[PDB]
Order: C-alpha cells, then structure tokens, then sequence
C-alpha cells in the first residue's frame, strides 16, 4: 500500500525510536518490497514471497517497537506471540494456527473501527435528518426546484444551527423506533441506527482476508527459547516440535479463520531472539531459509537513554508533562534532570538486571509519583524538574539495590 | 470516568481500608490517569498507556481489597485471578485469555444487572398502565388534551391509590399474554414484559465490551509464584511461560469473548506478591517494564485490628450489630472488649499461621456464636460484649494452639 | 489428467530442478500411472493403486521442490505435513486424519480461487450491462432482431468505451442494491453479486472432494524420524505408533472432513528422509509395502549451486534483476560473479552446517542487503555484480566462522 | 445377504488370495453363519452372536487381504483398525467408538456412491428429456394416444440419435434453472439436477446403520500389540486398557453416530496378530470368550511367491501388462522370469527384513522402473521379460544388503 521509499520508511521510524537504524533499514527493505511485488507480472507474483527478517538483540532495546512502528505505519494487521507459548502443547496448549487466527481477530477488529472512522459523518449528515423531520415535517411530497428542499434552509437552517447543542426535548421518529424517545437519546439512537445501512458484510469480512494475506505481520518473540540446548532433549524435540509446527505458516499454507480461508504465503514474519544460549544456526534448516534477513541492534547507551526520553513523538517525557497539563500543572525537564534520570535507569539496570529502556518507564514513574498524587492541588504551578529534584528522589532508592529489585 | 482527584480518591478508600496509605496513593494515581488520558490528543491517547501496579506485602493485609473498593469506586469490571493457575496449563489448564474472557462476562453480569435499575422504574410505571386499561378500559378515541385522558385521575387515581397495596385480585391482559391471570400476577408478568422492551440487547452486550476496554480492572493475584526460584529448573520453564503466556495481556492485543473480540491495551492491571522467595526483579524483563508501579503494604498492627474491628464503613463489627437487631438484640461492643479482640486475632497469628486481616473474622465469629443462636430467644434485650464476655469466650480457645489450629 | 508421458514430466520438472534425474523419473512414473489406470476397465481400476514413493536424500536438495512442482504440475491439491508433528499425540495431538483434511481445505481454497478464474470475465461482462442499463435504460420491451438491441452499440458503444477507464461517476442500481452508489463502486458491488450468482456452490465443494481424491499429493516429510532407534524404547513405541496411524491413510481408508467425506485410495503418497539413523528397512512392514518405490537424491555440489543460480525459471537471481527493475534499476551478474556466489554457499556449508541449496537465498540476500535499500536512490543505473563486488561483501563474514552462523 | 455356501465362497476368495486355506474356511464359516441366523427364529435370532475369528501369522500373508475380499464378496461395510492406535488416549487419542463410527461413514461412503450407479440411468433416460424439450417445446397439452408423445419419436427420435454426441448447442431450461447455458453444461447440469429426486435421505442413511448391524466388519490389526508383555507394567494396563475399551464393542453395546444409533451385537470382528512376543492366552478372559475362532495362516513359500504374482484375477503382473498397454506397448512374463522375480523377492526378505508378498511389489516395481519410463517411446513393440533381463535388473540390488534396506 504505502508508496514509501526505504529511506523514507526509515526517516518515519526515526519518529519513534532511538537508534538500531540496520534493523530499520531491514524492516524498511521488507515494506518496500511489498511494493515492489505488485508492480511485477502474474508468474514472478508467485515466486517472490516475503524475506522474513530474525533481530538478534539484548531485552527492550527496540525489537518490537520497531516492529510494531512498521506496521501501524503501513495500516498493517499486525500480531506479537511469544514462542514458547507453544512449547507446552505436547500436553496441550495454543496451536500454532491460532497466530494467524488472531492475526485476524485483530485484524478485523481493525478493519471494523475503521469503519467507524469513515462512517462516522455519514450518521452526523445523511442520518442527523430524522430529528430535523419531526421537527419540521417535510412538505406533502416536497415540490422539486433541486434548491426546494435547500429553501427551508431557514425554517431548516435555524432547527440545525439551534441544534449545535440545545436539545433534551423529547419527540418521536421510526423495526424502524416508532417509540416515543429523547434527543439526548433519539439522536444518539441515530447515531448507530443510520450506520449499519453503509456498512456491509461480505466486504468488510472480507477485506480481513485481504489485509492479512497481503500486509500481516507476525511477529514471533524468543525465538531462540525454541531452539536445542544442551541441557537436556525430551524438551529438545517439545522445541524444536515448535519450530516444525512454525513452519508450514512461514513456508506457505492456508488456516481457517471463523471470518474465511486465509493463506499466510505473504504474510511477513519478524522473528526475535538474544541468542545467548543459542545461535540462529541451531535453528531448523528450514527455518533459517525462511528468514532470510538477519539484522542485530545494539544494547542501549546512557546517551541513548537521555534520548528515548525526549526525542521520540509522544516520548515518556512528553506524556508526562502532557497528563500534568491535564491538572493544569505546568511541568517542565531541565537538560541535567534528563541526564540524571537516564543515569539512574543506566545504575539500578547494571546493579541488579538489565531490562533496557523499559527501565526509564519505571524510574521516571516513581520519580513523580509526588507530582502525580498532588498535582490537582497544584494548579496554576510551574513545577520544574531538576538534578536536584530527581537526586532527591531517586538517589536513596537506586542506591539501595534489594530496595530496587522491589521498587524501581 | 470519575473525576475525582486522587487525594479524593484515596478519602474515599479510607472508609474501607485502614492504613496502607502507599498502596491507596498509587492505586489512586492510576484511576486519575484514566481521566488524564482522556483529556488527552488523538495520538497521546494511544501512546500513554496504564501505569500498571505490582503490589508486594504480607498476606491479609488489605491488597485485594484495596483493588477491589478502587473499581467498586469507578463502577469498573474487576477480575482477580490466581497466577498459579496456569501453571498446570502445560500439562493441561485454563488459557490465559480466560481472565479477559470471565472479565468481559462478570462485566456482562453487571451493565446488565445495572440494567435492571433504570428499568425498574419506568418499567413499573408503564407497566401500570397496563393492568389499569383493564380495570377503566380508556374511551374510543382518547381526545388530545393532554388532560382530558388525565381526567379519570379520578376514577383513574382510585385505582391506583388502590394498588399501591390492595391488589392480588384476579385479571386478564396482553406473543402478549392474552391470558386469564391474577393481578399479582398479571403485574409481575408486566414486571418483565414491560422491562425487556425497554432494553437495548445490542448496546447492552456492546457496552460491557466498551467497560472491560476502557476500566477494566485485573488482579493477578501471587503472580511472585511464578517467578523462577533455585529449586528445581522444570517448573520454573512453565512458571516462566505463565508470564510469557500473560505479557499479551499486559502489553497490549486482541482476544475473542463469546460477546465480542476485547481489547487489552487499556486494562489497568494491579498484580500482587508476597516476595519472600522471589523478588520483584525475578520477573521476565518484559513484564517488569509493564510494572511500572511498585508499592509495599506493611503488616498489620493490633491497632490496625483494633481500627478495622469498628472504624471501616459496614465493618463487621456493625454487620453484626446490624444482624442481630434484625433479631430484635441490641448488640454493644466497648472500647476493651474490641482492644481484647483484636489482641487474641493478633496472638493466634503469631502463635500459629499468620493469615493477617482474615483472623479477626473467625476470632470474632467464634466469639459470637453463642449469642448469634440464641438471638431469637433473646428479643428486646440490650446485651454489650465486653472484656469480661470476650476473655470468657476466647481466651482458653486462643491460649490452647493445637485447638487453635482447628477452631479459630 | 495430464497426458504428458513421463518423459514430458521430466521436461517440464527440469524447468525447476537442477539434477535429481532419477527422482523426477520416479515422480513422473507415478504421475503417469493415474493416468494408466484410467484407462483401464471396471475392475483393475479399483486394483491399481498409487506406487507410492519414497526420497531418500540429504536435507535441501530438491525433495519437497520436486514434489510440488509435480502437483503443481498437474492442478493436484498438495499438502506437506512433518511426521513427527504426530508425536506428542500420544500425549495430545493433531489427528493424523488431520492430513487428509488439510488436504482438502487447501484444494479446496484451490477449487475455489480457480473458480475466480472462469468467472472474472463473463463476471464482468455481464456485470457491464447493469452498469449500462442506468446510463441508458433499454427501451420498454426490446425487439427481438437479434440485434435491434445492439442498436446502441451507438450510444451504448460510447458508454462502454467511455467505461474503459473514465468512471468514477456516481449512480444507482439494484437483496439486489437499491442504493445509491459510485460507478467505480457499483462497478466493484457488481464484481462480486454477478460472480456469485455465476458460481454452482455445490459442485464446488464436491469438486475439492473429487480432486484430493483423484490427484491428491500428501508429502510426509522426514519419516525417517519416526522409524525405530537403538537409543531408547518408549519414544519408538509411540514412533512407531505414528506409523500405525499413517497406515489406514496410505492403505486405503475414508476420513471425516467438514467439506465432506473423502477416500484415500487413490491420494499419491511421497514420504521423505534423510536415513542416516535409520534405514528404510526400518519403517513398519505394512508401510513398506506402501512405499514401492525408492529413490535416492544426490547432494548438491558447486557447480549445481552455479545452476540453480540462475537456470531455473524465474530462478532467485532472475527474481532480485525483475525486483530491482521495479525500482529503476537494471542488475547484471557476471558469471564470475555467479561462480563465486555458489562458491560461498558451499563454503558455509562445509564450514559450518549444510543447509543445501537453502544457503544460497541467504547468501544472496547478504550480498543484495546493500543494493536493495539504495535501489530507488539508484534508478537509471547499470550495477553489474561481479566477482570483485561479490568478494567485498561476501568474504569476510564467510571468513569468519562464528559470524556464519548468525549472518549467513 | 449372500446365499453362497462356505465352499463357494471359499472358491470366490482363491480368485484373490493364494492358500491360506484355513484361514479361508473360518472366514467362509462366518459368512454362512449369517446367513443361518437369519433362517431361526425370534429367540434365537437375538442369542446366536458372530463367531468372530482370530487370525494367527506372520507379516503379508494374507491376513487383511482375506478379510477385505470376504468383505468385498459380500458387498458389507468393511473398516481397518490398528489396535495401538489407543495404547495413546491414556494422554488422549481416538476414543474406540470412533471404530463403529467410521465403519459407519464408509458404510455411508458406500450406499451413497452405490446410488449412483443404481442412479445413472435415471438421469439419463426420464431426464435427458430436459434437452429435447427445449429443441422441441411438446404439444399445447399432448394429445394422449400412448403413442402420441411416441409419434415424434420421428422429429423426436432424431433429435435423440443426434444427441448421441453431436451438442454444445446453447438453449435454456429451469429454484429449477431458468438461466441461459450450454449442452455441454445445460445437459450436465441435468446429470446430477434429476436424480437427486430419486435418493431420499431417511432410507438412504438409514439403511448404512442397518448395514454396519447387520454386516457390518471390523478388521483388528495387531491385537497383540495390545496383551501383557513381560517388560513392564505402566503400558500393560494401558494395553490391557484397549482391551477392555474394545470389550463393549464386541460383547454388544450402542455407540451414537451422526448418522443413528449403532448396536454392535452383531458386527463380525476378525483381529489378528503375529503372536511371537504374546499368545492369545494372554488376552483378557472376556476377550477370549468373544474370539471363539483361532486360524493360523502359514507364511509364503518362493511357490507362493511364483502364483501371487501371476494367478490372482488382477495380478500386479497383470496389471502391469495392463498399464504398459496403455502406452501401446505389449509386455509379456516368460515362467522362468517369475520365477526369479519371486526369488529375488525371497532372497531379500531372507537377508534383511521379511515383509512377505509385500516385498513383491516394491520388487516387481523396480525391476520395470525402466519400460515404465520409456513406455511411450516403445509404443508398438513386444517387450519380454525374461529371467535375462530379471537378473540384469536385480541381481546387483538383492546381492547388496545394504542397498536393499534402501532401494528394495
Ligand atoms: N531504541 C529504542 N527507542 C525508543 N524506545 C525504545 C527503544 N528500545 C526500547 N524502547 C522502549 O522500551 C520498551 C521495550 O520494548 P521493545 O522496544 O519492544 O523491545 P524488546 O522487543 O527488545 O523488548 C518499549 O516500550 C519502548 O518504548
Ligand atoms: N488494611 C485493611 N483494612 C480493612 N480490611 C482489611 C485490611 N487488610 C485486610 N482486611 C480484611 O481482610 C481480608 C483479607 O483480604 P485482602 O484484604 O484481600 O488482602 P490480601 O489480598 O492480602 O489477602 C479482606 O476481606 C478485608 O476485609
Ligand atoms: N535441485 C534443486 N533445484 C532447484 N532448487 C533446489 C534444488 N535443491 C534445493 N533447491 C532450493 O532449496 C530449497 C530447499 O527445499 P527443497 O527443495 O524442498 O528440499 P528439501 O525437501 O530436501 O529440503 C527449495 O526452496 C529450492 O528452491
Ligand atoms: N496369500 C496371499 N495371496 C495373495 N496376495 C497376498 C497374500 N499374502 C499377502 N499378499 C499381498 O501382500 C499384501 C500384504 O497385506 P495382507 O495381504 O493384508 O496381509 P497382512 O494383513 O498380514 O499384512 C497385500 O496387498 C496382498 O496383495
């Protein structure tokens, strides 16, 4: 669908996350390609399927933020199961088609919302003339000047612009109603009530099947949790049972959906590992020919971290001061109250465990846990955080590390 | 929805729960964002997501119910499941989207039972119109007055005034009913008829799913039993797999409920630990990051006994006040008798298990026992549970500990 | 159906399958004996069943390629199923019917596309003249000269000329329509209704029944690995189990699908193994007696790797130059450059883990990587890749070992 | 049904099977019984039971092919388990009424399609008249003479000589039809279109219960697989478990189809094993009682081996000429030619693993590998194959072993 250049793609990414831009130039080959296909003839349409791509990186460095930045940037159905969620189905547990099932479960609670989103003026339009009609009762069979029924526009005109928001006087209109109702109500029983007529069945179902055939995007968590170890080798086979159960869904087949037949031979498949344990190779033959693209990203840096908190559209940063703006406080991050709170993150994350970025959301968090609980009594406040502040709320925390494997 | 500023939120948690005042700051900070949210711009709206909460304290000392009272507070579905019970999933268990499913059906249970409200009223008023056109069948013709049909508010009134209590006379009225039954009975047939056609099925059903998106409320209760421990290395794969099993939830997706495809990206979620095996840090990495909230609740005193016995609204001091006066006794309990109940809750649990809150209720329903039959036989009487009565009562019980084991 | 002698079947594999001659005769044997038998009288015709074949081969040498270039060398519905799938049904597990039934649902989602086929053009043809008939209304009973009515072919010729391609002009037409809807809209409702009605729903079924019984390909991979082993005893118990379950399919027997009830008597059978643990003589008697004919494939050596390069049909090199010409830009391998593509791939292969031809897609995906994100930045251009540009960007990650196995 | 005494039938089952002679008369004795039964009396009728027979032998012999042919010869519904395939459902797996129930949608499998050949003169005769009707629109309400609408059979019968292949002649005729079609269609749409007003449903499946009841057999591969074995004890009572569960089957019970419900008290069972690891003692008491016949069957002798391949009615060697045939190619067997295809048959079994006739196939199958190929390039020809070109062929393979365990 979209008519983006790499570069371009890349460029939209940049938008959202820090860094690991070779895994963004990957995903950006794969969308571009999408494109490419479809501008080729019947034969080679067949031939040419999706190069599916395996990041190998440390936790919450942006794998699937990446991921999912691709596809809500191409309106893509897109899906994240974990892998191991399968290793258990030798005693029972999800098969693996259910993945594609869901991927288009969500992939038409997709296409459905935004359904609401274009017929969302049709009922507010076309539709919102119920209660001008018992309002004013249209001419015994209106005349015809094709300006007629546009003359009113007066008696008409006054009963709409009257009615940008004083209403609450009950009336009645039409399994049509018929029942005697209010405004507050027999316009809000319009409101759905003429929407159902534009949208149909056998379209909008069926688009799903489109979608996802031709723009779905699978992205499988730990991949590498389904690879053999030596450590054992009943659970070897559970696993690599996983990876055979996988592949006919990247190899090419066809899953039943309560919604239709769905074929999964384009659908794109963004795999994931930390390969500590494991190496991509230990992944079955066929897998690995299967994805194609192998692409690292990098564990995080300070640096990216004093980053990820402000740069991004909407970055945690940002939200916060947004959600205070809320209480009408006036919040506001000093470059060094940023520099510290990256620093804190970077500490407890190399103290205790390393969760990568995720590690800001709760620092910052509990950072302004003060903030949030009396910023309604507040209002009208310029509140300013500083080295300062964030050193008196964090320190003795991050300092405290068994504290910090509970609270940060 | 509510628009209660935290600190009003947390007043009003303080008439259920004594202390634990952390746990109530944050658990309130996470309703307000709801609301924060809302207030919000298209994008932000689908960025900030809930600030989920992990609750690490003793057992019995208030986390359930602080969540419990926070969605009765915000009229919110809440679901509390326990971690543990997908464990057994990997030999054969509930799936974990069964906690979005029984969510989105308790929720069902209750904009449906909150149905019954609003039509109670209206659904007993019309549906006396009913039973009454056959008691002063209305003329032929009624004459468009719009009081001139009032008039029998005469003949009309009688009637009514006479129904207010002096009914149970037989009828017949109107698939309608066409039928030849008494008026009790033609009214309760009324009750229902009257009431289904006064309810929306589509918009009832399509609004649980509108409740369960937008203030769903889950508690994964113990989810500290599913966190890896130096034991053995097998369980710790499926315990860890509950967590991969629950990051979809927590993170963001879709799940089929028999009423309608739910949405998680907005469940609040409140998990909850003892961590005295594990630590809040034994979490997947990915589940931590969607933590972002961390709260200790302390133990509880026998101050916080003594406070929990009378101080709470509809504590269970004056249920059984409430109780016994529905038996005509008039129950009192002084300033020492309490002292002393709370003081024998407190010496079971250190003497024996330490079960927190959970005490006081069998310590006090042991002591009751004998008055709770006797009741009856005891209308009219002012009977005062005092030190003297409560010592006779409990203390041989609470000094004997193998009898403790069993009887309180 | 086919009437291709096996000699034309090898041809016509030959477009796809570098060597492997011997394999593509056992293949092309089979295929001509379904069309043997029907030639053949009441009687032999039930005798006569599939000579089943069984490839022996080291991994990625042109098996599964062979076998579904054979189906889909005769419009066979053709499904591949990996025998150890089966298992873990011994503690739970997909059905082995299931085979039968995924057979049917893919040709059935077969019978069904192609179906799409026949009834896209008079679907649109006569989805025309509905389009016309609201853009001039055929005159009130049409005279019957056979071609009074294609008068118009006057102005009904400048509609249909003038609906070449300037459309998008609303209109209204007819659960037939009776709404009002755009031409390049109603043009598209009309796609479907008059396709639909074009489509005898029971025959299609009924004809995914008669294809997957009279030309059905199910290839069991690796059966191999559900032979006996000198290792253990319990898994060899529910190994050979599996064994058992696949003998009702392949001796003859009738399976329970949703579509249908289907017979598997005359479905062709290709198992397939690498036997370095086992040997065929290990697999059950009765399957043995199923699999009459064996075949052996040869592993691929270099100069094989040269020719799968670029000799097949729409062969992967040929793919990258049409993808790469869809963004402007005319790639050229030399054969050098070629010779050394190969090159690498077997040096991975003796390297590290062969993965047969396998190695080649991703090899030629490591070596594009660098071109295919520049590609749009490049049209006009004339890269060439040759043995110089190969060796820049192969070497080195070929070189070195242990980045092999994560990179290539 | 059958009125053939057990000498006949004997004698229609030497047309397929070579000696085994005993096992011929148990399985002739069974048949005849029921037919004895249904000469008695009421009483009688319901005490006398069928005497289901064991089967004793080594691999291929002739075990299932006897009681498929007896099957076959009394045209009864015929159904093949493998006893092991529920040694499984101890952790899941088929339950054994799935036995009566496929022995049911085969036994619908086969009336449905046997009301096809019954129903293909119907269509074809009281139906094609659908065609003529339309090329000759029948008098305004036919005259009536009995030889009236047998006058045109004139301008009829010469419409109906002309259709004897002369069509694809576009007309119409009629939810009957109606729309516009073809002859090659118009006509095939009438193939199925009158005939499906012949078959009921209420007798049709009705009468396949009334089959499975009344003759109904069921074919138990490997009952001792399915004994105790003195290597364990956890599986014996999972064997013996089959056992019991196989018990109600054969003693008498209901089972619920989706097509009726099914007794059993009269289905014939024929199991069979090999018996070297366990006796037939060895099977639970109540399982000896209901298995009343014992037969032993011999294994093949390099005679047999010579007769199998030549005397049966479609031998594969029959069969082969057959489809060479097909090709216009004449093949013919020379005695001595035989002779050592039987023998190189032996002498594998004898050096490797023994599959009986089974290894004829896969011999037989390789030896022509060669004409099979070349087949159409020989059209007009008389190829003989002699014991010259048999050991040319064969010799090398049957004198390597290990080849043997691979090619043959
Ligand atoms: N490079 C990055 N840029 C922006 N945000 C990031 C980055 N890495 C991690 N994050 C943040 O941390 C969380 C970790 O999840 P994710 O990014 O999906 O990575 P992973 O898949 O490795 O766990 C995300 O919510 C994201 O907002
Ligand atoms: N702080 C408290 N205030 C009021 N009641 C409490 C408190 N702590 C415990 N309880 C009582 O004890 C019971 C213990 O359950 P709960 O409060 O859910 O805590 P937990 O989840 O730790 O078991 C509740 O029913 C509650 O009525
Ligand atoms: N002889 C060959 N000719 C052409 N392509 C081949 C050959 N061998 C392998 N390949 C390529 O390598 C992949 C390996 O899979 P496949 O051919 O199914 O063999 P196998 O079943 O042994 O894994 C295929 O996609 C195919 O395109
Ligand atoms: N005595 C025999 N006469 C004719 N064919 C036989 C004989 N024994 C075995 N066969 C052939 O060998 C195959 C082996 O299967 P079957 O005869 O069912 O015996 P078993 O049940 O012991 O495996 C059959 O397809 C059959 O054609």
């Amino acid at each position: 669908h979209s008519e983006m250049t790499p570069r371009e793609i890349v460029s939209e990414l940049d938008k959202h996350i820090i860094g690991q831009d070779n895994a963004k130039r990957s995903v950006a080959i794969a969308l571009r390609n999408r494109w490419r296909r479809m501008q080729l003839n019947e034969e080679l349409r067949h031939e040419v399927t999706p190069k599916n791509i395996l990041m190998i990186g440390p936790t919450g460095v942006g794998k699937t933020e990446i991921a999912r930045r691709l596809a809500k940037l191409a309106n893509a159905p897109f899906i994240k199961v974990e892998a191991t969620k399968f290793t258990e189905v030798g005693y029972v547990g999800k098969e693996v088609d259910s993945i594609i099932r869901d991927l288009t479960d969500a992939a038409v609670k997709m296409v459905r919302v935004q359904a609401i989103e274009k017929n969302r003026y049709r009922a507010e339009e076309l539709a919102e003339e119920r209660i001008l009609d018992v309002l004013i009762p249209p001419a015994k069979n209106n005349w015809g000047q094709t300006e007629q029924q546009q003359e009113p526009s007066a008696a008409r005109q006054a009963f709409r612009k009257k009615l940008r928001e004083g209403q609450l006087d009950d009336k009645e209109i039409e399994k049509q109603k018929a029942r005697k109702l209010k405004i507050k109500d027999a316009m809000k029983l319009l409101i759905e009530e003429e929407a159902a007529k534009l949208v149909n069945p056998e379209e909008l179902k069926q688009d799903a099947i489109d979608a996802v055939e031709q723009h779905g995007i699978v992205f499988i968590d730990e991949i590498d949790k389904i690879c053999k170890r030596g450590e054992s080798s009943g659970p070897d086979v559970s696993r690599e049972g996983v990876q055979r159960d996988l592949l006919p869904l990247v190899e090419g087949c066809t899953v039943s959906t309560k919604h239709g037949m769905v074929k999964t031979d384009h659908i794109l498949f963004i795999a994931s590992g930390a390969f500590q344990i494991a190496k991509p190779s230990d992944l079955i033959p066929e897998l690995q020919g299967r994805l194609p693209i192998r692409v690292e990203l990098q564990a995080l840096t300070t640096s990216d971290f004093e980053r990820i908190l402000t740069e991004p559209n909407a970055s945690i940063t940002v939200q916060y001061k947004a959600l205070m703006a809320t209480e009408g406080v006036n919040i506001e991050f000093t470059d060094s109250g940023i520099k510290r709170i990256a620093e804190a993150a970077w500490q407890v994350n190399e103290s205790t465990e390393n969760i990568g970025a995720r590690r800001l959301h709760t620092v910052l968090e509990r950072l302004m846990e003060e903030i949030s609980y009396d910023a309604s009594d507040l209002s009208g406040q310029n509140i300013t955080i500083d080295a300062d502040y964030v050193s008196k709320h964090l320190d003795a925390l991050v300092a405290d590390e068994d504290l910090s494997r509970f609270i940060l």
